[PDB]
């Protein structure tokens, strides 16, 4: 919703600025890996875009993305933070509480994005496919996938995108074929 959009915009700004100020990246820099298709299977109100902000050092990218996510989470109010654990279990199968979100996300990234079934991906074109996303027709959710140019960096970006899209579906009105549900 509107809280989510504001937070995602902040996250997006922080990741971009972090990559540009701490990972020597730029919108004009040539990317090693390009994003092929970026879509949501059950897309109910989400508008997607891809922003290239590539650089040469994948480890710096990962540190920039993680730092950006940490800062953004920490800046949320307790009420907003309370919605994050549900995002983690449904999107990444991580069971956490508000006080351990940061530590648990850092461990997930380090175990998942620093894992050769990732960095070994010689594919110069990655497709990003998410199962569901929600947005009101009059105020669709705007989601931007920031392409870091590396498989390692994008692994972190994708994890964040999975959490973000899950957040929208979790606050979406509950219904099946227009009839109120559980």
């Amino acid at each position: 919703a509107a809280s989510i959009q504001t937070t995602v915009n902040t996250l997006s700004e922080r990741i971009s600025s972090k990559l540009e100020q701490e990972a020597n990246a730029s919108a004009q820099t040539k990317c090693d890996i390009e994003i092929g298709n970026f879509y949501i299977r059950q897309n109910h109100g989400c508008n997607l875009t891809v922003k290239n902000m590539c650089s040469a050092d994948a480890d710096a990218q990962l540190d920039a993305v993680l730092s950006a996510a940490t800062e953004t989470y920490s800046g949320l109010t307790p009420e907003q933070k309370a919605y994050v654990p549900a995002m983690f279990t449904a999107a990444l199968n991580i069971q956490t509480s508000v006080n351990t979100v940061v530590r648990d996300f850092e461990n997930y990234v380090k175990q998942t994005c620093n894992s050769s079934a990732v960095v070994d991906n010689k594919l110069k074109i990655q497709n990003v496919i998410i199962d569901e996303c929600y947005g009101a027709p009059g105020s669709p959710t705007n989601l931007e996938f920031i392409n870091t140019g590396s498989s390692k960096g994008n692994c972190a970006i994708k994890a964040l995108m999975q959490l973000t899209t899950k957040a929208t579906t979790q606050i979406a009105p509950k219904q099946v074929a227009g009839t109120g549900v559980q």
